[PDB]
């Protein structure tokens, strides 16, 4: 159980919503006069009016360094190659760290499981999580998300972020009252590695699978730059919904690293129909799911064209005198 | 230690080539006055005249079988839809279980910590490894890699079967004396899920990983049908050349399931020059080496933008006045 | 008008259907006892009973070469790289060439403003139609079409030909009593080159346009080797149901000049609900179609933000106070 | 001829350097204290300084308006959703328009052929050229470009814009005495519709042409948000040195209307040892370059595949007794 396998459970267990902390994000935005637009500006002037942060961009960092905040000067250098929506995410982090230290440290004393190094991850994860909540207001968000009917892009545009942080937020919308969509977030690479799993209740990858070559969000890379849908169903017979969308790092440079994710947001079948992703699909028709699985040797399926495992609590049928276009049968 | 590993492992000791039965392979395409050139109807022939075996081409066979015998009335029924390499390779898959059994047996028998169905599995193994010798005698296609400086397309068209084909059997050149490139060869999916690995000597993805998104490998599904190659430095230094390309299987239908998978074929980087697939190419320039892993929890790496995951035998470092390009630093 | 264009327009004048034509190849078909399945061989079997032409498989041909036939010796040679259902068609192509040389030349001799050589390009042409018409005789291939709703790799599967062929045919089922869907088949590159038009009736690109990046069958490459499918609307309303998809040719090796094409099957959305294509797809939902043009300046579109250049019969509107993101307002 | 193909060509006489505007844009940049980074503010301030322009970020705009000036309350309003680098290429627009009026006037007057609207076009080219002279100040630019080896990402992330930005101010490097790589810059979509070209000398695509398949511009959106590269020679004998990327509008919804484009930049084969997007590539081998044409019509290659149209000042040569790879021999 490393680390950050360790705040992904502390995550999940709070079904993907710290409402304390939530609610302070947005209660912050409204006392200090926020309008959505244009953050960046308006947070550097809140960490200088409120905690006497002086907040500079930097084209002198390090090409590597999104921030750097220097505690005993009280100032918050900023990478000059972050578009607004990047810089308000830095600077909200930082304020995170200063301005709610001891809410986070109390949110974090509810898991007393937690590891020596846990406790710092997840400080950097509650961190990160008000500066969502900041950036995306849980009512405005919520209403936008709901006009829009879910458009990732046109919420993105609306508030000045990108993808993934859209993402991020929508799948954590379980604030008692005013609920959305329940969703299940994943990050995934070329190799099928998922790097992030956060979910509103229990799906079948909130923690642990996922390596079907049949489920939509390997195939976005197939497809870079566009989003891709899916009406999928698991061997259990439970049916869902899942959009996923490549996103690339801009800069580096022909030669140098790049960074290319798949982020992915699933929901139950019933809930499809609330979603711009559904236009044009129908969705009462069990003849046109996907059957997809959790991953080879999980997977119970017996004529899967795709198997590259064998499913590993089941019965290995060996004949010499037959070949077929089903492995492992 | 399922029993297809335990096959993997059979395979892996003996460097993936199998001198009694290549041999075996040969002496019968040659004595039985074999010319490569529609094996397909030869192979019919010889099973008449040599095995009192009667091949049809039946298209009343389920979808998905590829071919049936019957040993009753000793009838191979192969599927209408093979191509005629394919059909060539399910009858010399036949042949090898009927006219070779012995052979296969007393190979098998060497291998003594093989599990039960290890057994069945390996047998299936020796079977397709002969049909693969068979259709490319070992000379003759010894001779044709050098001729064609290994252009898997250009010896596919000569001997009249596949991509994957062509680079297993490319994979087993390792007859004393007239040795080919050491290869290492792996089939993969849009998850990373590698199903087959087979090496001619001591690889880093000969038994374990493979799991880098860097590596061109996983990369093949974003250019489908499209030859991929990459020069790659593991983090020990030792580079490698990689040549990979998707295979898909025709038909099945708009609705059907389908089959994907990704063929790649790795040697040292010192052979390389020796493949047509170097030309355009700088082989003498370490800067322009991309640098994969083997996996991110097993990668040493200290600057990979792409880490999805920390580093096994390393701490989790957390900064909370600062923020990086490079998660897991 | 080039020879070329004039052919496609003697096709185009014909519906694209040649009764006589093909009621000789289905006739032929019958009258020799053709089977489907393994057509090269029967075929080869056909030119010698019925020809005194010998068919030979020869791999001392010029690489570009995929048959030649020697009249003074009647000796047809056919390429050994290509497929079963490559071979037939070649055959079926000198068969039409030999022995259907009087009803071919009528057939010329009905449109008398052909130039001289498209007068030659013309008996190809119809030595080409013979030959899909004799592969895929009418009845049995129309059956075939209405039992599968128009799975094209199901159709090839069955009769063991390639993508394109199928297509061709399906675009060409316009006999009197027993017609299929009405289509219109295009063929394109990745610069938008339309190599092939043919259609059983008036379609907006059957002769001329279709330079509109919005299109479907331009996407197709973006997505290679898998089936694209759009539901499309042009500037005049009428709307159309587009299905597309890559073909490549094998072999040639990593240097050799490649061959890649789009072949685009369209229909009027009408008859979208009989093909397996229309699958998933609400088409009764005019908010869902794709509104694209025929090129960006003979579409008289006014808010397209893809417009390439203005409309010819358009007025130009040019602002200095204000920008936007729909060029050529 | 009309009137954007004459702005087109005016550019196309100048070498694409407008040696009086770009010094002004310069000249302005530096007596107003302009520093790279965050120009949209500084932009702003100035135009309030020096104009009594009053420049609001308006999210209530429409949806497709990117600026509006106001003359009579001198009010300029710029779209919340265009980043930092696009909201002062807007500014600049603006201030070409006003405070540059009379010295875009003067050079409009020198092409007296214009026709009425092709002046109007003129001016807006003009502005545009200015606001990227001056968001890219020349020397500073030039000298950026050559310590960067021409990497277009490096020199976006330092300026603060766009691929298709970079690669517009990079094909303008013709000032006397401090020239860059003399480049042909153009902009095409899925069809092939060739929207932008601007040129420093004369290039074969520099007014017509350009929809030859196998030219890596129109392999760009096979692989989106992915550089492309590609050594070429001309049916002449010329060789070229081609890179190419994909640009894409975000927002505007999953429904919505979408902009696709692909940029290229092209240059003799001498030059492309000092672009970084040639390393690990040989250039000094003239088997390695792919044979490319400017459209089949005026291709007289004598052996391509690919040929989609016969050559226009040539016999189609039609043979009944043969078979080929090559169409339009
Ligand atoms: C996972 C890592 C370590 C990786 O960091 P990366 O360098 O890849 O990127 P990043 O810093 O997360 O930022 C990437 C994008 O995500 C956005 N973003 C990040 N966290 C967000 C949040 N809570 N809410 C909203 N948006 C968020 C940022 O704005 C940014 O958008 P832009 O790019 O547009 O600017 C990090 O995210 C992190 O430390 N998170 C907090 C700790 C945590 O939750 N760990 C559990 C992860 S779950 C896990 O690891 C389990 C997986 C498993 O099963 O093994
Ligand atoms: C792996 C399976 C079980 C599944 O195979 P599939 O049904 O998906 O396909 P397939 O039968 O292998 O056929 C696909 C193509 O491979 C070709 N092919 C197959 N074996 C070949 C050989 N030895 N030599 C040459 N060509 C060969 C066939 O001609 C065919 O070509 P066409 O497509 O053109 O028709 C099978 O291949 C098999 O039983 N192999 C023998 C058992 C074995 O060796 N297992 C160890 C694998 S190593 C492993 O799985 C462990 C790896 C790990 O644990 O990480
Ligand atoms: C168009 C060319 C010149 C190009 O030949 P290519 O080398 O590109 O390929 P090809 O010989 O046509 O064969 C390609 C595939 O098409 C199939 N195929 C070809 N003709 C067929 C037909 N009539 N019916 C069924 N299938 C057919 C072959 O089986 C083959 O399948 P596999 O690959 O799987 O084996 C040729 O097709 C031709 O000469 N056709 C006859 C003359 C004609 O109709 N000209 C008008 C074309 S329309 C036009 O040019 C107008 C476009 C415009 O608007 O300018
Ligand atoms: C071509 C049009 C009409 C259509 O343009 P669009 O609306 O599609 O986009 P756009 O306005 O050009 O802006 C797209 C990106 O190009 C950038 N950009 C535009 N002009 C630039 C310049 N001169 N220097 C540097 N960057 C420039 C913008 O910053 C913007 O960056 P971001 O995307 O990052 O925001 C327009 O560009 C224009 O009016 N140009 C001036 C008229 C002109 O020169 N016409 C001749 C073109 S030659 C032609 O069309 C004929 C070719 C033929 O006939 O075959
Ligand atoms: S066996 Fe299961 S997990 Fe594997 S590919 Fe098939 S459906 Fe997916
Ligand atoms: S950390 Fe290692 S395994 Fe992971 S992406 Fe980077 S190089 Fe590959
Ligand atoms: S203007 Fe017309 S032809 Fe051009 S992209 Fe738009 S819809 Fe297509
Ligand atoms: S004939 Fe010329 S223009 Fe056409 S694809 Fe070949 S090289 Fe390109």
């Amino acid at each position: 159980p490393m680390p950050h396998e360790e705040v992904r459970d502390f995550f999940y267990d709070r079904n993907n919503y710290i409402h304390d902390l939530d609610m302070a994000a947005e209660r912050m935005f409204t006392e200090s006069g926020m309008r959505t637009g244009g953050l960046d500006i308006q947070l550097a002037e809140l960490m200088r009016d409120r905690f006497g942060i002086s907040v500079v961009i930097d084209d002198n960092l390090p090409d590597t360094a999104k921030r750097r905040y220097h505690p005993d000067t009280k100032v918050l250098r900023v990478a000059h190659w972050l578009m607004p929506g990047q810089r308000a995410f830095q600077i909200a982090t930082q304020l995170a760290l200063v301005g709610q230290s001891d809410l986070i440290s109390s949110i974090v004393a509810t898991d007393d499981q937690l590891s020596t190094e846990a406790r710092g991850v997840a400080r950097i994860g509650l961190a990160n999580y008000f500066a969502g909540a900041f950036l995306l207001p849980y009512r405005e968000f919520h209403r936008a998300a709901e006009q829009l009917r879910y458009d990732i892009d046109l919420l993105g545009r609306r508030f000045g972020v990108g993808f993934e942080t859209v993402c991020h937020r929508l799948s954590t919308l379980q604030r008692p009252r005013q609920r959305g969509i329940p969703f299940i977030f994943v990050r995934t690479d070329k190799a099928g590695n998922i790097s992030k799993r956060q979910s509103a209740t229990a799906f079948h990858f909130s923690r642990v699978g996922g390596s079907c070559p049949l489920w939509v969000v390997h195939d976005a890379f197939a497809q870079p730059e566009r989003i891709v849908r899916q009406v999928a169903q698991m061997p259990d017979g439970r049916s869902y919904f899942w959009v996923a969308k490549t996103t690339a790092a801009d800069g580096l440079g022909y030669l140098g690293p790049h960074k290319n994710f798949a982020v992915g947001l699933g929901c139950d079948l019933a809930h499809a129909h609330k979603l711009v992703y559904s236009t044009g699909v129908v969705l009462d028709d069990p003849s046109t799911e996907v059957p997809i699985g959790a991953g080879c040797k999980i997977c119970n399926r017996t004529s899967c064209a795709q198997r590259a495992f064998p499913y590993l609590g089941g019965r290995v049928a060996v004949d010499e005198n037959a070949g077929s276009s089903l492995p492992y049968s």
